[PDB]
């Protein structure tokens, strides 16, 4: 991998709640699983056509975003794993993460933007 790492994720439904989930940043794609050792990830978020934008949050820490420029109301193209196995589509705007300090946002920024400028 480009970069791993525990971050928090904020939910994209009607209740938004932060999970802890374990990001791999690869292949201009990134994906994030329950434990470090699973074979295939709980969620799959393409980099294509997202950008990444800081932002500041009331709850939580060291937050930035991706999100579409411009959206016209458009969801983020990506797949989710519910309890039963099932694969189904994301239903975000946009993800809000959240990083344990100031470096690793700054490092998860970076390592982001290479990879969606050269792919
Ligand atoms: O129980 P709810 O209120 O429906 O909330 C969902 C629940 O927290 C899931 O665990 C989470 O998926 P993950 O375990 O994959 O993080 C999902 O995130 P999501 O909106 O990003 O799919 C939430 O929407």
């Amino acid at each position: 991998p480009d970069r791993e790492g525990w971050l928090l994720k904020l939910g994209g439904g009607r209740v938004k709640t932060w999970k802890r989930r374990w990001f791999i940043l690869t292949d201009n794609c990134l994906y994030y699983f329950e434990y470090t050792t699973d074979k295939e990830p709980r969620g799959i978020i393409p980099l294509e056509n997202l950008s990444i934008r800081e932002v500041d949050d009331p709850r939580k820490p060291n937050c930035f975003e991706l999100y579409i420029p411009n959206n016209k109301g458009q969801l983020i193209k990506a797949c989710k794993t519910e309890a039963d196995g099932r694969v189904v589509e994301g239903n975000h705007m946009v993800y809000r993460i959240s990083a344990p300090t100031q470096e690793e946002k700054d490092e998860w920024i970076k390592s982001i933007q290479a990879a969606v400028s050269v792919d």
